[PDB]
């Protein structure tokens, strides 16, 4: 199942202390994205030195007994007709001529990526860069040395890789950051960390810039944010059940045996697992048996059809995320020396249309995955679509001042209205570039930061939906304790005014029926459907049999006791979760996150409360209620 | 190698004779289109008839005794409140309600309806249903009949409204028009009469049963996913006979590049050409022409060859993983609720949701427009004599190029033909509307999505057609260029000799009739100031230098005088017999002799009195009915 | 108003009989739509002669004593640098080599005798070096019905699908020509039909032929012809929608919009102040908002109360773009320009459809909007909570299990707008390097406007299922207010004979009146519905308010049970405000003309026959009668 590989993600994330690059051993895209966000994650560089030296030795060797190979004596792209023997200048020229960004940048996060994938492309030994450059590497990289890269120029990553070429020969307008706090011309980052500037030699300004390093960086961390927030996702559709009185059928093994996409099945496996005795889907149960016949027979698409929508996106992100690791582990260059048969070989790895087509794609699956989520929190906003929510999730009572989450629900409308126009795709703008030697082009880069952004908004609609559904347990929870109370108030002073039998099953059977949020804001208002349900009944018993002045009493002390019991329970509430396994997110953001029940009482702003939920789960605090609510899942 | 998975396809799509529906048996996207496209191929319903009766019986009696059943004693879509005990009049008026489309005629083509009868029918197998099976025989009859109802090209969002019309013409609405053959159209009665049947009365679910299926996107998206199989392969071999006319350097595919950045695709489709282009007579070719003036010569092919295995990758990837996708959903029970009669109960889900078909047909549509668009960037290459390595511009024959423009038309509709392909790439699956009174707040649009990529992909099929005529042009072109050269070699050398030049001066003249490009001067070899005699002209002032006399200036004015005199005559000659071979030792040959002889067309020329549209529509024809993958497979063999 | 530029655009389709040709007088967009729908419709050339003559006279003379002029003694495009005195077999090679075209799907006949007309107008202004004679046979040709076949694709904006006018012209034997509906012929036996020969071709005539932007042009032109008709008739149904709805025609006052000044604002609401004055339903409106109006919204939803804000935009593009592609009509579009009076041949790029291009993207967009507009108002005339009374679906019933209303049309209209939104995507930003990159920007014209054309037919696919919604809605309105006027009299009196005090009586009849009759049409004394459950509550107070009134009140109960179905039952059979509403031309054409009726389970009609014939009367211009009924008097 894709929910033990994410889990496995997730873990190694959190666990990696040594990135080892060694020709060998695959570096995932949670390495990647740890090694960005992670400063205590060093990179390991194992002494595949041996084939390094040997190609390193190879292409110098032939390049000084006048070998025609492209872009070590020959120009570069359009230019591959000229020959020269002028091998350090050939180079030099290159990087200069490269030096063509403008500061309007991409950030210390993906420019350490791109170091980090570009010296794992080097171990592959098929570069014929020096060793000594790739301790440079691994030294900049432990150090946390980086170049300032401009965002644009790339269609993948000739440019934006110039920039950590000219911070290695010591470029003195390439600016290169020491840490968070400190920018340096690049000769100085270079000195302060015991570093010379190197001289290029034979293919070494061709080798470090003819890679994919830029947009399989990005397309990394995207990647591995895509998967945690499609399992959050698929998890957070198992709270909307509950919060929302939905059916659990819906993930039915069989159902998903008969149309058996694989993120089909295995997204309906972790929804039956997650409701499977769940408190919610009790009340549920309960809900739907009042007045079953006046009720909806299912639920709406957004429930009950999450698993087959969940289907190509869970696949989509999956297959996307194999594609990027065979990306990041490749020897991204040209020409690719064989050193072993004794010739250089002309081709076109540089070329990151894997990665730019699968970016196009999954940015197509994220807003999917957007569509899903504005879908479920419309119908939880909307108390026709809500089974017994008030509108909003406004907690009221007084629903003149307090207009609930609707601030919310019209930003998950412009949330999702950009990401949908984002998720056209970038590779269909394929111009014919440089002299138009570079007829197709991936694109890629442009394409990664695209479906970055899109995962920014997604980050935003999580928050907002998952903020949103830890209000609906809040209000669930107060509506059975309120219910109680009214069955209470209705049975006891139904004693009191000594009614009869069929009178006090008659009026307690509208005390469970009527939804308390209909009335919580006046709940003895004549036009309010508690007493025209009450109303309707005495009427009806007494067609069925001083009868009317103990029925009238009985509207009178109703009227004085039965809202002063309901703001007693209301503001002590100011339980079932207990039992879900949700109970991990809703004690994270109602305890960690130190939130309350929203209402007019409530001091803080929307803003507020969305924003820790947001950056718990921009930094993967997110993570841990999430394991904790799978734990056992198998 | 996905290349063994597509020939299985095509051999299966040529092959196969009764498609067998039987709930276990797989069906592929080769029997949908055989189905579609050759209507000798039959369905055979095959007596699952146990599990399909007891479901059936099941429904019936639930319903009857008043069982609480989504669709079956409840009201549709958004009115699931609504109870009813009207089981037959229930189902009627979900089909009434749903014939809603309207004629705009554009309608979903026939081979699109069967196949979704199809679809349809194969759902029912599993049990799930409650449908009748003499429901299912009677669909089985009319495919093999060769009946459909004319249905509405929209309405679905993914396919009540057109599964209505299939489910209208099984109950006899006048209103419902069906096609028998390709020449009558009558009313849905008479359609039913003239087959031997007689209209159907809905039992429970079974209106329901019938309509919310997957059925037309799933039927659309078969076709396209069989035709984008076929058109991939053929772009990736053409790949091959591409290096061959341009002239390409066959290294870009080595097995080690490839190897060093795994991408399934990108191992798979190069180790194809490296195979297509091992022991080629025209890399040898290719060879020989780097070898002189080697450093005057690009040592790199542009992106639009060398880069093809790197830009194929995904575009193979894309397309093999969608086909399986699509396949999984012509093999589901696509239908709602869906009866688990071995332990009574009907389970409430979505499984009429297309979402697995929607996505992955845009994610096509996509990987569609990057095979158009490397289409279009190396038939750009081919028309540019910058980049074409010594082919004239527009592949134009000449030799009076001022009054032949060669293959610019072609030229210009590629443009046109990849513009609107890359338009259409645009996702489909982003335009989600909440519908039905806010019941469907989620939908796939997976019909939409593949009307749009099987667009795209008829304007691919054009794109192939002109680029394949455009490489049979070339291949045309590098042959006689081989020959004009010889004559050029000949003719200096003997006249050399003749004219009593020293051998130094023979030898020079000679280099330069071998390193001159001939179609830079084929409109007029003895032009003084085109190429040819430019460097003569050159060769014959350093000589006088080197052996510095009026001997040697007059029979030099000799030399040129009586080229002037022979050489247009000898290679007008050559010409002219080629218009009335490296290509017989080329994994291309029958791709060359499939166009020229079999399709019969010949060099394109002023000369020629058929237009370009004749020669193109011949190849499109050919690649639209498959008479094209008989020159694949021979070109294949043994691969 | 651009409402009276519409009107204007309306009747000159319907009422020209012949397209004059001369240089001079302009041809709109109406003018093209005309002639490509109605056959009836001649073209006059008007013998411009004078300076046609002058032109090509000058050219062939230029020619021969081998002056160097682009593409008549040079190649072209990229090939320009050749130079030639082959004058005739240049342009013969020019045509061989743009018949190009693949058939897979054609470009319709409409679009080619169009493109045929534009073509002959820009030769007209004398700047093209083509022989008044080939402007004859043209002429000829257009009057004749005859047309080549033409391949759908290959222009980037139009050499290729021109050179089929061309190719005509010259009897390519390869060309096959339509002569009428039924007969298709090779070129030459068409030609020889109409008592035409083969052209040959002189200097610059080739060129002059396949030079223009003529079928993008053509295309645009049927495609702003109708934007203008659907916008005029979109922006006019918003006034229906406020009527069935039950809104607040205040939306639309003066003072609003002039405080806001889009001219598309300022006349989309004036045009809609005028249709809701004095409405008969705004009257009904009023009325149910004084009904328990502290429970009833204060404002409607943004589909009506936004609609002319929403329009604004809209209008003003298809206007602006109608400017534009009549300016294209009327244009020279063809290189070289001869400047015979000053002995130039002007060396530029009129072919470029660049100003046809941009704007076919721009009108995509906003037939998108319109489209939009549309899908939101049916999606609140079909949900009970947004529809102020009516019932779901806008069902009949009375029995609702077996009848699903209108939901078939609902969600075909979610699919319309939903590929409509997608077509909506630009085309102009697709531009490639084209042809040995000579043609490094290109319009795409033709496609856009190929892509506009589709988003149009969704559109009035959108129109004809709003506007049968919307008469379903009236009649539904009409049948309410009888209905509820029938349970007010029942109710009324079987209070009397019950004798029930006035109390009872005046608390029972209000009931009657608050209540929607469609919550309760389906089973009027289920104890469970509205009405029972209103009158029970009624009960129960005027017993505290006040045993021989509870026998009077069990006796009404029971007689209401006997009576009130039945009453209500024979008012609908029989029915099985319009009048006073400026509407009345479009319900009467709908339901009359086109012979249709309320839709429910006892008739027999689909759907699809309803829409059916309103759709073909938007398509083929018939719905132009009622709604230049509705509009008479504006303005
Ligand atoms: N990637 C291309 C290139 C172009 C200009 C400068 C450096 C590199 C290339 F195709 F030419 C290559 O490096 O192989
Ligand atoms: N597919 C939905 C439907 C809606 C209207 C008519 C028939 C069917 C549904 F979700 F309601 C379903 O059938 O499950
Ligand atoms: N429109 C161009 C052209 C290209 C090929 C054939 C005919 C015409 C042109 F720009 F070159 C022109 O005609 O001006």
């Amino acid at each position: 199942s894709h929910v033990k590989d994410i889990l496995g993600l997730i873990n190694a994330f959190n666990e990696v202390k040594k990135i080892t690059v060694d020709g060998t051993t695959p570096i995932t895209v949670a390495h990647v994205a740890a090694l960005a966000r992670r400063h205590d994650v060093k990179v390991a560089l194992e002494a595949c030195r041996a084939r390094v030296e040997t190609c390193s030795s190879w292409v110098q060797r032939k390049a000084e007994d006048g070998a025609d190979i492209y872009g070590v004596t020959t120009g570069f792209g359009a230019c591959s007709s000229r020959r020269t023997n002028r091998l350090s200048e050939l180079q030099e020229s290159l990087i200069r001529c490269l030096l063509a960004g403008v500061f309007t940048e991409l950030p210390a996060t993906a420019t350490r990526s791109a170091m980090l994938l570009r010296l794992n492309s080097f171990t592959y030994g098929c570069s014929g860069i020096r060793w000594e450059v790739m301790e440079a590497l691994e030294k900049l990289l432990n150090s946390n040395v980086s170049p300032k890269v401009p965002l644009r120029g790339s269609v993948s990553d000739l440019i934006p890789l110039a920039y950590i070429a000219g911070l290695l020969i010591g470029k003195p307008s390439v600016i290169a950051r020491i840490g968070d706090d400190v920018e340096v011309p690049a000769p100085e980052a270079l000195s302060r960390v015991g570093l010379r500037p190197f001289k290029l030699q034979a293919k070494e300004g061709l080798a470090l810039v003819n890679g994919t390093s830029f947009a399989t960086a990005v397309a990394s961390t995207v990647m591995y944010d895509a998967n945690v927030l499609l399992l959050l996702v698929e998890t957070l559709c198992g709270m909307f059940c509950e919060v929302i009185f939905g059916r659990e059928e819906f993930a039915h093994p069989l159902i998903h045996k008969v149309k058996p996409h694989p993120g089909q099945i295995e997204s309906a496996e972790l929804l039956e697992w997650l409701l499977r005795s769940s408190p919610f889907q009790e009340l549920s149960r309960e809900y739907y048996s009042i007045d079953k016949l006046k009720k909806p027979k299912q639920d709406r698409y957004a429930l009950r059809s999450s698993p087959q929508w969940l289907a190509p996106l869970v696949q989509t992100i999956r297959d996307a995320t194999t594609t990027v690791e065979t990306e990041v582990n490749s020897a991204n260059d040209n020409p690719i020396i064989d050193h072993a048969n004794d010739r250089a070989l002309h081709g076109a790895n540089f070329q990151g249309s894997a990665v730019g087509f699968y970016m196009d794609y999954v940015r197509i699956a994220v807003a999917g995955l957007g569509k899903l989520l504005f879908a479920q929190f419309t119908e939880l906003m909307i108390e026709y679509y809500s089974n017994g929510l008030p509108g909003n999730l406004s907690l009221g009572p007084d629903l003149s001042v307090d207009y609930g989450l609707k601030g919310l629900d019209i930003a998950m409308a412009a949330y999702s209205s950009e990401l949908q126009y984002l998720a056209n795709p970038v590779t269909t703008h394929v111009h014919s570039a440089e002299q138009h030697n570079q007829d197709i082009n991936s694109l890629a880069l442009i394409s990664a930061r695209k479906t970055e952004e899109a995962l920014d908004i997604l980050k935003l609609m999580i928050a907002s939906h998952l903020t949103a559904m830890c209000q609906a347990v809040d209000l669930r929870q107060l509506e059975e304790a309120l219910v109680k109370v009214v069955e209470n108030v209705v049975s006891t002073l139904a004693d009191e005014c000594g009614l009869p039998n069929d009178t006090k099953a008659r009026l307690l059977y509208v005390a469970k029926a009527v939804p308390v949020y209909t009335y919580l804001e006046s709940p003895c208002d004549p036009t309010l459907p508690l007493l025209l349900g009450l109303k309707q009944s005495c009427f009806d018993t007494i067609l069925a049999l001083t009868l009317v002045d103990r029925l009238a009493e009985f509207e009178k002390r109703l009227s004085d006791r039965l809202e002063n019991e309901m703001t007693a329970v209301r503001v002590l509430y100011e339980v079932r979760i207990q039992g879900s396994k949700f109970l991990p997110f809703y004690r994270f953001v109602r305890e960690e996150l130190d939130t309350g029940v929203m209402s007019a009482r409530r001091e803080q702003t929307p803003q507020e409360d969305v924003q820790k939920v947001f950056d718990a789960i921009a930094d993967g605090r997110i993570t841990v209620p999430l394991l904790h609510c799978l734990q056992g899942f198998l």
